[PDB]
């Protein structure tokens, strides 16, 4: 069959659907990833075929979508919210990118759309050409979350001040490709989760479930790492929260590296100046791919990302994390951390003192390890990327 | 579970591999490919992690395998073909890359090693571990059928008239690392085969066959590729023997063109150059990805390589081949030929006229793609990657205590 899965310009969001789209592949179907002309060479690197469409995006240059206190959560707000994101979303996958996808599904007339969870160009050309369609989400379903309440919040209103901006929004969206409004816009004709049911919403529809492959791009073991290690190894990912945060970053490295253990940290070029003398038992590197490194490690210091945790998941690894709260890393955080697998220091409260002493207890506390192997345990029995794909081509076969 | 696969520093053996990778990959398995470092890059571009062995390959700076004269055919013939590819083998993955292959599955120690068949380190590092290894083809076995002949020899001369150049190169091979050896060093403990088993040699060993997958590498689809054909097109791929035969670059182009569909030919910009003006109905590329321009094609005239013919398969299109020589290109080109599916014209026969007039029947006769269609379908039925990965969970398994 043909597959037309699109995503906007960012390789974090393609990254996320790398390995699908090789399933896709190797199950022999023929698959294209549309993506606008500044992610094709992304699309590339990852060995697949990208299809360009639109203009370069370059989207490197008190509403929030991830709000739960169940007070702030009043229809104005979701209303609110809602007004706020559709104008992201569209400028994400605007009017020319949507009309690229479109003319691209209506002359090579794919059978299955696959869409990036933020990258609305996908469901307007899927239903422009009648093709199913399914929406992938790259973390927690914050917007199928915020859309529940607010459907359920419109619906008890006076028929009249019943004001949907994601209908508006998607129905002029729409409107040039005689595509007419309809909820399976919002929402996909079904969706695709890549997070683990036990740190998911509660969602009105399923989504299929997956036991999510992070894909974390070019990767090349380097030769220090072919060492046996002789203790215990941490990786440290948090060179953009320590950087944006009296306390020097070589405070937070001293500290850090204060254990009875090797550490390995992502850094800068700048970074790795005034971080100055490392210390003996410390290896700053620009990446290591986490795959390759995370089955020697005992812990992981993290901000809470989708790719970062999806890894310490496959490989059994505490976490320590300090949640960034831009989609999701704060609920996310704190599941792991009731599930006992982590420990979290919220960035208000970080201090050198506080990363080094969470991080003993990672490595000294043997129930972290067990709770971290549990979570890897029910990620290793969810639908395999092979399932997945069978369910993929039911919901074509469908219509 | 762990497979460590390998192939020595070159694209078109890497490529040969990066489908099963991949099909591993998401069945849920931790795959490594052991290259020299310079295919490293070219692993990463197929989205695959790279273990870098060795030093650099850079192979880009009488006695033949493809030869099946049975008269040929002697154990002396053999017994040389072996002391001289043993040597070039060895170069290709030498004590330094094979050493750090060794190390890796030491300390990595994979459950399976997947390795190219002109790849020797992977069978050595595979035996110091006890690791079941699967020697992985890249076209039809013209090693193994030599070998099987050599074997069927030597097993009835005198009994101190039976060197073996393979087992005394594998046993040196092998004996820094501790290693024996055996006749699964020369062929793995079992053979994948990438061609369709019809078109195969017969082997006394048993092959998995598969639905082989293409890879076709980085792929970037172009505006032009994306609209509606106006009329039928024609793939051109001899880039290369073309600018090698009074007789000139554009004559070729002239008559191969002269026929009733658009041609799509990969030149170079020194070849572009050389030919001038191009026909009307002529697009010049660099490259041009093939699974998205075939099923668009009546017939693709090509060199008669695995990775091309693959493709012609994969989509049941006609072919024209001049076969090149470099390893099965002739023996294949005449297995097509003879289901109908292909026209050749060798080397040595070809002329402008006879390559336009070949080229002319495949897309006028029907008989051609009918032929075409029916190889595309045995082909659509052969074990799926998905399948192959079990079988190979299998190997895995039986090969283990
Ligand atoms: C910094 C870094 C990231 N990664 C991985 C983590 C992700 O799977 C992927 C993309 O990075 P990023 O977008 O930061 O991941 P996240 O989803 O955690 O925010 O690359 C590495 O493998 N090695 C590295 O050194
Ligand atoms: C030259 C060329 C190759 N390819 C494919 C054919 C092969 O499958 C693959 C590897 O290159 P190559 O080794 O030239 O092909 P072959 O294996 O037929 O000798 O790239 C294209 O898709 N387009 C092109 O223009
Ligand atoms: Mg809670």
């Amino acid at each position: 069959m043909r597959v037309l899965m699109t995503v906007f310009a960012n390789r974090s969001h393609l990254y996320n659907m790398v390995p699908l789209a090789w399933a896709l592949t190797t199950a022999g179907h023929e698959v294209h990833i549309a993506s606008h002309p500044d992610n094709v060479q992304a699309i590339s690197d990852s060995g697949l075929t990208a299809v360009p469409v639109g203009n370069d995006l370059n989207i490197m240059a008190a509403l929030t979508l991830n709000e739960t206190r169940p007070e702030k959560l009043t229809w104005q707000y979701i209303h609110d919210v809602f007004a706020q994101y559709s104008q992201i979303y569209e400028y994400m996958a605007d009017s020319t990118m949507t009309a690229d996808l479109v003319a691209h599904a209506r002359q090579w007339q794919p059978d299955l759309v696959i869409w990036d969870a933020l990258t609305y160009a996908g469901p307007i050309a899927a239903e422009a050409v009648g093709a199913p369609h399914v929406r992938m989400l790259f973390g927690l379903d914050q917007w199928g979350r915020m859309r529940d309440h607010f459907n359920r919040l419109t619906g008890e209103r006076a028929a009249d001040d019943r004001h949907d901006p994601l209908a508006d929004w998607l129905a002029t969206k729409g409107e040039p490709h005689g595509v007419a409004f309809t909820e399976s816009l919002v929402t996909g004709t079904t969706t695709l989760a890549v997070a683990p049911p036990w740190m998911s919403f509660p969602s009105e529809q399923p989504a299929l479930s997956m036991r999510h492959l992070p894909f974390n791009g070019p990767a090349v073991l380097p030769d220090w790492l072919r060492e046996a290690p002789s203790r215990p190894r941490v990786c440290l990912t948090l060179g953009l929260t320590l950087r944006e945060l009296n306390v020097t970053l070589a405070d937070f490295v001293n500290a850090v590296a204060d254990i009875d253990a090797d550490v390995v940290a992502t850094f800068s070029a700048e970074q790795v100046a005034e971080i100055g003398d490392l210390p003996d038992n410390v290896r700053a590197v620009d990446f290591v791919p986490l795959h390759a490194l995370l089955p020697s490690c005992a812990a992981i210091v993290h901000h809470g990302g989708g790719g970062t945790r999806t890894n310490a998941i496959r490989y059994g690894v505490p976490q320590l994390i300090v949640p960034n709260w831009l989609w999701d890393e704060g609920y996310v955080a704190e599941r792991f951390a009731e599930r006992g697998a982590a420990l979290v220091t919220e960035v208000p409260d970080l201090t050198p003192d506080r990363l080094r002493d969470q991080l003993r207890r990672l490595i000294a506390e043997p129930s972290f390890k067990a709770a971290a192997e549990q979570i890897q345990k029910e990620y290793d029995a969810l639908p395999s990327l092979t399932e997945t794909v069978g369910e993929l081509v039911r919901v074509a076969e469908r219509g």
